[PDB]
């Protein structure tokens, strides 16, 4: 139309060009590296200065004019095969996928430069983050057997309904709970299905009792991500990292989405509820980021709390955008850039946590703290406090700019 | 289109089954579901009508944006020039007669629509700037209060001392318990404090109690009349939207003056520092008020909590600026689960900026008066206020409270 | 075209008028000064009026609509070419400087009043303010001799590149790095070669050794504003106050803007290091205004940070926007309406200071903390954060109003 897409195209060409003909990524001389990465570079710049204008456009074909929902992992899809070069495909993502972290081209990093323009779009933006809002497939498809049996076990999840509870026990027994792209997708199954279920009225999350040597018999919250996986390439930018931070991390603050399906949809299309945290030994990495979002957090006087996502070389999640809130600037940059440690009984440890209780008297205290948040007060208020704490505007853009940094980080030396 | 001939038929349905149907509290299961299904369908209509329409609507009562109505004439005007969209003078008269659980629920269609109008980035902020224009009763007042220094009201009195506008909530028999009356009375009493060029700072304090439980002692504010709301005397318009967008609101941002002044270019709003000094407790719209101060005072054994949340009620505007006070762990400890903090306590200090023993209360409340003069702590409090609280923030804060609030007001939990 | 561009040349025609035949400023009468005044007051109502409608057009004739980037200083200049009257011309500033700030007409006010439009604007104002995060033409030109040498020599900043670090010395011995328009000048260039310069990892601000001799030996951050300079009329709104904060404070925040140059512009066009703080002595007000946009804080275990501005009479830059941020909205208004004064030693110093270390242990804790923040990480996590804390648009709109409120404090009586 005006030249970009064209431009695009052929800069992708000499993309594809170049990969055809020279080596394999570990026998490139020095001329050829500086060849390929130029040529990365100049596809890339083009693909943000396409969507800068062309977002919208974009976005529009492939949700008719934003009247379908897609979700992420949908979305990056169709618009690969519908613009060509744009982002890749199925395919070599599934060649990526075979390679190590380090020999990978970056194509995941295309995927960045597309979710961060069409969240930047004020119409495109805020339709996409509704579509993960929803609920999954998946637990639509589990959600009777749920309601007839108040269990439903899953890899990385154990969810049960007691007394109007759901509680969602991590129970990765071998690694210490390690996050990985399959933990998403059962976290995010157990939440759906909390918030649809009317005998929930509460959500507890709590890590199960360890069965890796150094913790066996003990509770562990969440040692984080995966890092081997990280190392080996199997951590996803779209299927993991966007995907727990746009959907389960989102409905936990908002609700689901549903459908004009009941009375009063037209003052609450989301069906959101309170949920209470319990750290049992410690909550590293994208479990302590999970912290920042519960309505009640309880802790045993052993525990700690760290973001050692930094030197690691990625970013925490949305921790860069709510830890300010909980502990003001000077200690979310000694957290975040510099890595400390916050012990549970130490005076800092209640910005981020409301009980500190010793081993023998927390299971009773959990208990206790899951009969306080029970009625529609409770949702109404805690509804005006996220709004106030985190404006939809203020998440938006965060989670704009983090797609593209943390796919940067994602492929940078560190 | 339709939209309006839609919502048109669904009132129609509404007033055909109240006129037909028993009255509340004797009819049949399958009578209140019937009822409570086509309120349902008005509602949902008034919500997309308003979703479209509520640019022209507010234009066609406010001509274009060119005259500030306030939210009691603006609903007055909404209801005759679009009948069905909100109740009427009258309805509302048959409203307040019942007890809360009886009600039809009329007020929420008032919150539908003021909730459309804050929404719109071109309505919203006019409403807002409506609001903050000076009431006709201070405005009636003003030469009197200049000539007299004093104003006596019904749960308020006020009084000009070395330039200092003394405001003494004074319902001694009930703990300053908020109703439609006090903020009437505030909203003037700021009105005056804030026009009067003789005053260069503001102070709120309980008086006096006469009560038997605290005969001769100050009590700040009890909150909300919960007899009165349980007998339906608490109105959504006059009561729970006026405090939060007259009064309370001008005393972050001050009174929208007319263009008769000079400087008025650079400071179109007259606003002055105030503080404030709690005797015996701050509790609910009490404690509420004291996020909104310059400088807050308050003797050592004075709690603050906002049980609204108990109640079955939203804090007022307290969701929106707790969190910048004390965090969002603490203000979910606050208006989640009641928790009272203690003047004493550490974390008072983030409600709280001096707490003192009684007897030496009066003169440390006097001291700081004379700390907040000079045109620089104007300057400075303004800036402050604009990087605390974002005109958009507070307008899309109250723009949802107006119909979550409205929900709560006619909840089951409630009408207990 | 509307009225409002001729009604200002009439009105700023009356000014010149009434300064041409009044007397000068000490000796006319009393309604000699209420005429002038009221003849200021609507030229600069008009000033206000013109540009809420025209700003984005005269911002696009001074811009060639937004394609060439002016720093401040070049803007108000070409504004007062091609639209006389809006903005006082170099003429009529270099008048008012040869004054003491008491007999000056307030003609700075004009260019605050032009300053908060232009921010005001969604596009204008951005695009001014990616013209001041560019690099000085000065930091260009001697960036070619600080690569070589890795050393510059300036009046109130010693530039030293050291293992990775730019090491920005304040070194105004005779006066405790009391702030004026050299020191701003000195201080951006110093910024604008530290990023530029790709041996630089990490930057590092201090104060060196004083040599006053209440003083003599001993390091000191900073005394803040030059509170003489400001009585004899020279602080410059545009070149010290606006300045400071579009320029190098603004960088330390967000980094320098380049050309499209280098691999990696399409997602990172401006080059932003993590920065050091050190705090010898005390930081006072615009010295602990910096203190707010550092990666790491450390401090002498004797040292004290205040902002006494207010008690001067004028607003401590940014620290209105930044501060309730770091320690909430009691002790912001405590520090900066009150003029509460913060040791190092106490426990809110903590909401400040990251480490606060004896005399015989700083050196080394800053060497220690300069090793800590090296790496791409580091740099995306704070990129991440400060997005997160101070957006765009909230410091844009801020640094707005502030151009025409700190305007009128420079000029108000308390202040002179
Ligand atoms: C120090 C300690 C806490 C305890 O040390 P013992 O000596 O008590 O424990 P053993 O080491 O014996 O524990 C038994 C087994 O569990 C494995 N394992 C542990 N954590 C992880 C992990 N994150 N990823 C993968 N494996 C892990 C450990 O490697 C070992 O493997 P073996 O059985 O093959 O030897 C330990 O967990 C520790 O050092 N943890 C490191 C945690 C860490 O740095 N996490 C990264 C934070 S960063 C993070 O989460 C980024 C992030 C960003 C996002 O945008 C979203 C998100 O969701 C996450
Ligand atoms: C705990 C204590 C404060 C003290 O306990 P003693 O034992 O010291 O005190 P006695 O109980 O003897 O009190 C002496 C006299 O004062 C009367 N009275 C007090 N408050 C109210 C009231 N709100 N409405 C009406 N009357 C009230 C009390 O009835 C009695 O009069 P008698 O003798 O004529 O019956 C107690 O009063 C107490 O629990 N009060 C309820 C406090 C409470 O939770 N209020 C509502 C919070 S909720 C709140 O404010 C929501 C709110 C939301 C908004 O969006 C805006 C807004 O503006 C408000
Ligand atoms: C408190 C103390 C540090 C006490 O220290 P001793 O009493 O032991 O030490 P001596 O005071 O003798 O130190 C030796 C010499 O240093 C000179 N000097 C010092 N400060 C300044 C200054 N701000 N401006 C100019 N000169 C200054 C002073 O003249 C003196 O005498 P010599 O002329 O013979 O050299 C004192 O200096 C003190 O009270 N300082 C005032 C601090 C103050 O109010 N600062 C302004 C706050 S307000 C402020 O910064 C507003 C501001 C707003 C903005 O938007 C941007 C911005 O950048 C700033």
């Amino acid at each position: 139309t005006d030249g970009l897409w064209a431009a695009l195209t052929e800069a992708a060409a000499s993309v594809e060009k170049l990969l055809a003909t020279l080596p394999e990524h570990g026998a490139r001389s020095s001329a050829e590296r500086a060849e390929i990465a130029a040529a990365h570079d100049a596809a890339r710049a083009l693909r943000v200065r396409f969507l800068d204008t062309h977002a919208d456009a974009v976005y529009d074909r492939l949700t008719d004019h934003r009247r379908v929902h897609l979700r992420l992992a949908e979305l990056v899809e169709a618009a690969a095969t519908a613009f060509p070069g744009l982002v890749p495909t199925q395919q070599q993502l599934a060649v990526e996928r075979s390679l190590p972290q380090a020999a990978k081209e970056g194509h995941e990093i295309d995927q960045g430069i597309f979710l961060r323009a069409v969240l930047r779009s004020p119409l495109a933006g805020p339709h996409l983050l509704d579509a993960m809002l929803r609920p999954t497939p998946r637990a639509l498809e589990l959600l009777p057997e749920f309601v007839r049996t108040g269990e439903v076990e899953m890899e990385a999840v154990h969810l049960e309904r007691r007394d109007g509870v759901a509680r969602l026990t991590m129970c990765r027994d071998d690694r210490l709970n390690a996050e990985d792209g399959q933990q998403v997708d059962d976290m995010e199954t157990a939440v759906d299905l909390a918030l649809l279920d009317p005998g929930v009225r509460v959500g507890l999350l709590r890590g199960g009792v360890m069965s890796h040597p150094r913790y066996r018999g003990k509770r562990v919250f969440s040692a984080g991500i995966n890092l081997k996986y990280l190392s080996q390439g199997g951590i996803s930018l779209v299927d993991f990292l966007m995907r727990r931070e746009l959907g389960y991390i989102h409905k936990l603050v908002r609700g689901v989405l549903t459908n004009d399906d009941r009375p009063g949809w037209w003052h609450s299309p989301r069906i959101e509820k309170p949920w209470v945290a319990a750290v049992d030994g410690f909550a590293i990495g994208g479990g302590a980021q999970l912290l920042l979002v519960f309505d009640r957090v309880l802790a045993s006087s052993d525990a700690y709390f760290s973001l050692p996502c930094a030197k690691e070389g990625i970013i925490p999640g949305a921790a860069n955008l709510r830890l300010g809130r909980f502990a003001g600037p000077r200690v979310s940059r000694q957290v975040i850039l510099e890595g400390r440690r916050i012990w549970a009984k130490e005076p800092e440890a209640r910005l981020l946590v409301d009980e500190v209780v010793e081993p023998d008297e927390l299971d009773a205290a959990i208990e206790r703290s899951l009969t306080r948040l029970d009625g529609d007060a409770v949702l109404a208020n805690r509804r005006m406090l996220n709004l106030a704490d985190e404006s939809p505007d203020g998440f938006r853009a965060y989670m704009a700019e983090f797609a593209l940094m943390q796919a940067l980080r994602l492929y940078g030396h560190d």
